[PDB]
């Protein structure tokens, strides 16, 4: 072994639907953490922890409305339950359309968490008072509505399994990618790609991922000191382009 | 039936991993809706489009690198046969961190069309010419790293399902939501809620919701012009908070 124990990754989720995990726990990268024990993703349902005969899972609102809710008590025994696995220093994130903002600066704060605890919501979301007795952040991926908080969940799960020790094995948006062929559909690729000058290969491809970035997502420039390199290349990019 | 034919949605999807889509096909809405004919995912791997023996749906970008790219023949020719499946009338999209930033707004946009095609890249994406040639528009699920185009797609899958008429069956963030016990661990629920004055009950949610949209996310007010009455309750919350 050539990565350290201790440094693995555990990741307790909390769901309805644990199944779903099955796309990032089989399949790529993260299904690859997965097999070789750089990660492990853990899930308890809600309904193993009812008590009715037809395991009831969602409760009524307070106030009225069609709006369902989570059941209080089969939801949050599963989380106690998960925190009795992870034992001490795991930290409780509900996935949350009225979270903070996931971004790459956050997923690495994110990533620093040897232990982690994911709920997922289902219908309306969970009582408010569970967020201040058993969650300790709230997440969210993005400002559109969804169904349930798995698909985030696995999200979050994607972008920190990329941190774990052992793993492949800097957030500015990519240069453009050029392949085989040389030409595709009349389309040829840029010379200097084909030229084998390295050194202006590598200036290119900076200067392209600093246009793009500037054109693009303007704000993922707006935290970073640049280099003097980088801030040479994006003048000129941003006068040849105006 | 009570749902007009020609109102269901179909959605291609073009990936290297299509187990992955049952987590969407199988569970929760999204797999009601495909058990009950209105919608329906057709996924296509790339891999199943190769000619050499070990199937390679990967390639080495002109420059070098480590940085893999997505062979652009088998991807290409998976496309073009996703594109005679669905006819006329279908929408490509490439799932892409660089693509246009995905809200509620685009989220409706891309809902009014009744034919999607979804490509998912992997490593580090695909040929720039093939969104020229291939790709109609490119859409983003938020700005972090990850290791697939599976989950944004699936994600937005999901954020258009439920427009799908005949599922379910405004987009601000939601009230705190309380439901039983009365009682949690000390904490009560707000009087209101329990009063049984559902005019009451009306204006204290339409309140706890504008003032956390203030509060948390207040960009999304910033294309609204409010009814009277919300600004009305959003000026009292305002100043209350302050
Ligand atoms: C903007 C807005 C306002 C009001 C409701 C909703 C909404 O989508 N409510 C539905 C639920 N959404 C999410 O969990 C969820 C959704 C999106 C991104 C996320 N990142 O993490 C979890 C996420 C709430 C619990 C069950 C599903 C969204
Ligand atoms: C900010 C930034 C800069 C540079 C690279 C990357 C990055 O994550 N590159 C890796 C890939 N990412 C996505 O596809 C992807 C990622 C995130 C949201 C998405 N919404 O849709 C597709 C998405 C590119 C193709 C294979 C996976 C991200």
């Amino acid at each position: 072994g050539l990565v350290p124990r201790g440094s693995h990754m555990w990741i307790g989720v909390i769901s309805l639907f644990p199944e779903m995990f099955k796309a990032i726990t089989e399949f790529g990268v993260t299904g690859r953490a997965v097999k070789h024990n750089l990660l492990k993703v853990e899930c308890w349902n809600p309904r193993d922890f009812t008590f009715d005969k037809h395991k009831t899972v969602d409760d009524r609102p307070y106030g009225g409305g069609p709006g369902m809710l989570m059941m209080v008590q089969p939801l949050r025994d599963a989380i106690h339950t998960a925190k009795a696995a992870a034992g001490e220093g795991a930290k409780v994130i509900y996935l949350s359309p009225q979270g903070r903002k996931l971004d790459q600066g956050g997923v690495t704060e994110l990533a620093q968490n040897q232990k982690l605890i994911l709920v997922c919501g289902r219908y309306e979301g969970i009582d408010e008072r569970l967020i201040q007795t058993e969650i300790d952040e709230e997440w969210s991926i993005g400002d559109y509505v969804l169904t349930g908080g798995e698909l985030p969940a696995m999200t979050l799960i994607d972008a920190v399994a990329r941190f774990i020790p052992g793993v492949l094995g800097d957030g500015l948006l990519d240069c453009p990618h050029y392949t085989r062929p040389e030409v595709l559909e009349g389309l040829t690729v840029p010379p200097v790609l084909m030229s084998g000058h390295h050194e202006e290969i590598r200036k290119w491809r900076l200067k392209q991922s600093l246009q793009r970035t500037w054109l693009r997502r303007p704000e993922l420039l707006e935290g970073l000191a640049l280099t003097d390199e980088q801030r040479k290349l994006l003048k000129e990019a941003q006068a040849e382009h105006n």
